[PDB]
């Protein structure tokens, strides 16, 4: 018989959303081993390769081991989902650790890039390509100041098709190698993406940029960049030589990962060096902007999902209510919430019967409903969904506060232009919505920003 994911693992909490799906902190029910499970929904993600090829890749990945590559433990598949069970890392995204520190030098950058290049080198020796290497795929193993970088998502893009949805796409255009856009690509695309990351580490600005996603892609495809910005005066010639070699347009002429490890810059700076204060400043601004744009898109998506699920759940309970008096018991609420997860593949958190029992009890405990009697289901629906809406609203607010680093309480019109450009929300469209919200002003507070987002998702 086929092994079942939830026979072995219980969900602890959600770690986050990554490429191809949600990631849940899980725990082995016998051994206590904790793990990070990427859950891919088959309805939402199409496979590029056949079953035979995916299984073979899994079997290889399980046997690979390198300090700078996520360890894969197990793999499960059922009717609706893939469950990718990996080692859990607790140090967060690299760029989030970098913006916290007060000093950052070419020595710190070289030590980071050496780690990325070692991991890439190992995977290329094993004929595995990333293709979607970006700052978000560089996690720190733990919270220790010295901790190793673990690259996540190697091999996924070979087997599954990327989302076309901006909420998933955001951030990708800066890093993608030109040859990936045109269709003929190989392992050298990973060196390009690393070159882009290095350019950003040392100046705090992407080498290929523009006012929206297509304008970025246009700049990537042309392939031209310069080091004429002021903060490149601080930087060694050898770093720029390595960057040039990694951002070489024709992949056969581009440096390999392994050869990049032997480059003068890596050799000097990882065995007197000033801090790159302007770079840290610009990275903090870059990161903040990207995180608010993402948070804006997830808020909009979560509002749409709620409109969908609120009405669906009501229809399920109405159907279940035999004599139509509006009263269901707890086991019926559980069954209906299960029917919702059957129709919707959204909550990776809720793909196990006991998880749903627990979530229903949390809702009943909020509403002051007794769980052993019959319950007004319409009120259960309101609370279960108001809980989600509140949680989403709080999620967005924290990201607004993070972005507003001067504690002004406001985002200016220029800043909105940048955020919505990153979010790929059309310029005349957000300006139009800003006009219906701002009837005075050139700046918005949090409530106003939130109102604009509601108007940009048909509310
Ligand atoms: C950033 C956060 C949401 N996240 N994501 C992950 C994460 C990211 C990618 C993962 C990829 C995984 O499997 C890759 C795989 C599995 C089978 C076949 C192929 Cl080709 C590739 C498994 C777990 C993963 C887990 C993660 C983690 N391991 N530790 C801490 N936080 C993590």
């Amino acid at each position: 018989s086929t092994a079942i994911f939830s026979d072995r693992y219980k969900g602890q909490r959600v770690l986050g959303k990554g490429s191809f799906g949600e990631v849940i902190l899980c725990k082995d029910k016998i051994t206590g081993q904790e793990c990070a499970v990427k859950v891919i929904s088959k309805r939402q993600v199409k496979q590029k390769t056949d079953k035979e090829s995916l299984l073979r890749e899994v079997q290889l990945l399980k046997q690979l081991d390198h300090p700078n590559i996520m360890k894969l433990y197990e793999f499960f598949e059922d009717k609706g989902y893939f469950y990718l069970v990996g080692e859990v890392y607790t140090g967060g995204e690299l760029f989030d650790e970098i913006i916290s520190r007060k000093r950052f030098s070419e020595v710190d950058a070289a030590r980071i890039i050496r780690q990325v290049l070692s991991g890439i080198t190992y995977m290329h020796k094993n004929k595995i390509v990333h293709r979607d290497l970006k700052p978000e795929n560089l996690l720190l193993e733990s919270k220790s100041k010295d901790a190793n970088i673990r690259i996540i998502d190697f091999g996924l893009s070979t087997h599954f098709e990327a989302s076309k949805k901006m909420k998933d796409k955001i951030g990708t255009a800066y890093y993608i190698a030109p040859e990936v856009l045109h269709g003929t690509y190989d392992e050298k695309c990973d060196v390009w993406s690393t070159g882009v990351i290095l350019y950003i580490l040392l100046s705090g600005c992407p080498p290929f940029n523009g006012a929206n996603e297509y304008d970025i892609l246009k700049k990537v495809e042309k392939g031209k960049y310069t080091f004429e910005l002021p903060q490149w005066k601080k930087v060694s010639e050898s770093a720029k030589d390595l960057i040039r070699k990694m951002l070489t347009y024709v992949p056969s002429m581009r440096i390999s990962a392994r050869d990049a490890l032997d480059h003068e810059w890596i050799q000097t700076y990882t065995k007197d060096v000033p801090s790159l204060d302007n770079a840290i400043l610009n990275i903090r601004q870059f990161q903040g902007t990207q995180k608010l744009a993402q948070a804006a898109l997830l808020y909009m998506g979560s509002k749409l999902t709620s409109q969908d699920e609120t009405k669906e759940l009501t229809a399920i309970f109405h159907k279940m209510d035999k004599n139509g008096d509006g009263q269901l018991d707890r086991a019926e609420l559980i069954e209906g919430y299960k029917e919702l997860m059957r129709m919707k593949g959204q909550d990776a958190s809720m793909l196990d019967a006991s998880a749903v029992e627990h979530e229903v009890d949390q809702v009943l405990d909020a509403v002051d409903f007794d769980k052993n009697g019959y319950i007004e289901y319409s009120e259960f629906v309101t609370v279960a969904m108001d809980r989600k809406t509140l949680l989403s609203r709080e999620r967005l607010e924290r990201a607004f506060r993070m972005f507003d680093s001067d504690n002004s309480g406001k985002i200016s019109s220029t800043e909105l232009a940048t955020i919505f450009g990153v979010s790929d929300v059309d310029s005349e469209t957000w300006k139009s919505v800003l006009s219906e919200v701002d009837k005075n002003d050139g700046e918005v507070d949090f409530d106003e920003f939130q109102q604009m987002l509601l108007k940009l998702c048909g509310n």
